[PDB]
């Protein structure tokens, strides 16, 4: 349980483009991958064995993301709208028209009734499921959104941007309740809640993470030995195991920390270009790693601890 032994299980091949993200599905069966090549495809998490693509985007795919029940996915696309998709089927039941730019980020709330998204166009917008009506415009950011993400209970949001700032939305009302990173720069590339919702992690294009009370608004830790100076770059709290944090870097590994110590414990070596995704298994110690156009692959990792 100490120091994780992550190793390679599976290589993932089937894009023919850059992968942008990867994530479980939260009752752990399936991976879901989203790429520049306009696709989504399902994969079993333990096995790699492709099950499915799904297809619609008319441009490139930057996210990815599962409802609660393992149903539903909703996709970013290049072509200005997002997708919601019933899996089982693989068909598309809504897009979601409104943003004015390239959509780069989505998330379900925990209630699987509203979706958020976070666009070039530099606002977050909230969507009803059901109909796929637009319920909220935030002019959140003065630059494109890096990230969007939903706490435990749905009642707030966390978004990021490259105009360097990090800030916390009230659900229902959609007003900013704090601007947690206020610096001018550098730019704010990704954000999520903890699980508890109580703290956020937050990467810097000035290749450091770091994790905030969210309540007290200031840095409890800092991560750093990774690259990051370009891309929005996933990361991850692994807590099946040991308390890690996970995350992709510029120079085709994937970081592991001991969020206490803040100690690099692994560096996963086998992708050939800049690792943009990580996603960590909701029961088993697995991690999904997935790289840019030079790679184009997904790999599957598994640890004893
Ligand atoms: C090169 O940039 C990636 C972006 C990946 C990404 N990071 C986040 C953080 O929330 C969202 N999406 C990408 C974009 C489009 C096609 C392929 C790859």
């Amino acid at each position: 349980g100490s120091k994780p032994n992550y190793a390679l299980k599976f290589t993932l091949a089937g894009h023919t483009k850059a992968v942008s993200s990867v994530k479980f599905s939260p009752n752990g069966e399936w991976l879901a991958s989203s790429s520049a090549d306009k696709l989504i495809k399902i994969w079993g998490a333990y096995d790699g064995k492709f099950e499915k693509t799904i297809s619609g985007h008319k441009l490139g795919i930057s996210d990815v993301a599962w409802s609660s029940d393992s149903n539903l996915l909703v996709s970013a696309s290049d072509d200005k709208t997002l997708k919601i998709w019933d899996v089982s089927s693989g068909k598309c039941l809504k897009t979601l028209k409104g943003h004015s730019n390239y959509v780069f980020c989505c998330n379900f709330n925990p209630q699987s009734n509203l979706i958020v998204s976070g666009s070039f166009d530099e606002s977050v917008r909230i969507w009803d499921v059901k109909t796929g009506k637009c319920l909220k415009t935030l002019p959140a950011h003065s630059d494109p959104v890096s990230a969007v993400h939903f706490n435990r209970d749905g009642s707030l949001i966390v978004s990021s941007s490259y105009d360097g700032l990090c800030r916390i939305w009230d659900t229902a009302s959609g007003q900013c309740l704090k601007t947690l990173i206020d610096d001018d720069n550098p730019p704010v590339s990704f954000v999520k809640f903890s699980p508890n919702g109580k703290y956020i992690l937050a990467a810097t294009l000035d290749n450091t993470l770091k994790l905030w009370d969210y309540s007290k608004g200031k840095c409890l830790k800092t991560y750093t030995g990774h690259k990051n100076e370009k891309y929005c770059i996933f990361a991850n709290f692994s807590v099946t195991g040991g308390k890690w944090i996970v995350s992709g870097s510029e120079d085709n590994l994937v970081y592991i920390w001991n969020l206490q110590t803040k100690e690099i414990v692994q560096k996963l070596q086998g992708h050939t270009d800049v690792v943009i995704s990580t996603a960590c298994h909701p029961t088993e110690n697995i991690i999904a790693s997935a790289a840019l156009e030079n790679d184009k692959t997904i790999k599957l990792w598994k640890s004893d601890c």
